[PDB]
């Protein structure tokens, strides 16, 4: 595959997000590297506007599935890498149960040797004292499966999954994800058969970082075929 070759080694990653949740505006910058051979991602995110108005875990999914490890026997189903270097647009609506929703639009593409994820996020209908704006979510992350289906109509894919964020009282805050990806270029891409990505994420802090931030270590592997 075309893009396939772009991911054989360690690739630097840059993430830039501008967000507005219920009028609370903020920006985040992230840097790190991905090693698709091992489905590995290592990144550090910094809120460059001061304090993040929402819990960091709620932004993990928004912050480059092209770094997922696709088993050799499943390479023909790797839409993400096939869209590179031109990239793909990734759009989501994330519904937080009994609370508001995030709508995101992002462009993932290479800028030189760096894989960049530029995101615009808009959140509305949140409860000021809810689990999100109220900061009631634990700083951790559960393993989840991400379900992918082709969408030949748009020469792209449809993705859906549920993220369960742990609330400090022991309960869970469901975040229902509806996602669509379509190529940026007019080039050809690989439309996959149904499969899923198995994802695990570990959140941590940089003991010397005084800015509001998040350190992320993530491993993702395609499966189901």
């Amino acid at each position: 595959s075309k893009g396939e070759e772009l991911f054989t080694g360690v690739v630097p990653i840059l993430v830039e997000l501008d967000g507005d949740v219920n009028g609370h505006k903020f920006s985040v910058s992230g840097e790190g590297e991905g090693d698709a051979t091992y489905g590995k991602l290592t990144l550090k995110f910094i809120c460059t506007t001061g304090k993040l108005p929402v819990p960091w875990p709620t932004l993990v999914t928004t912050f480059v599935q092209c770094f997922s490890r696709y088993p050799d026997h499943m390479k023909r189903h790797d839409f993400f890498k096939s869209a590179m270097p031109e990239g793909y647009v990734q759009e989501r609506t994330i519904f937080f149960k009994d609370d508001g929703n995030y709508k995101t639009r992002a462009e993932v593409k290479f800028e030189g040797d760096t894989l960049v994820n530029r995101i615009e996020l808009k959140g509305i209908d949140f409860k000021e004292d809810g689990n999100i704006l109220g900061h009631k979510l634990e700083y951790n992350y559960n393993s989840h499966n991400v379900y992918i289906m082709a969408d030949k109509q748009k020469n792209g894919i449809k993705v859906n999954f549920k993220i369960r964020h742990n609330i400090e009282d022991g309960s869970v805050q469901l975040a229902d994800h509806y996602q669509q990806n379509t190529p940026i270029g007019d080039g050809p891409v690989l439309l996959p058969d149904n499969h899923y990505l198995s994802c695990q994420s570990a959140l941590s802090k940089d003991p010397n970082e005084k800015r509001d931030h998040m350190v992320l270590l993530e491993f993702v592997t395609a499966a189901g075929i």
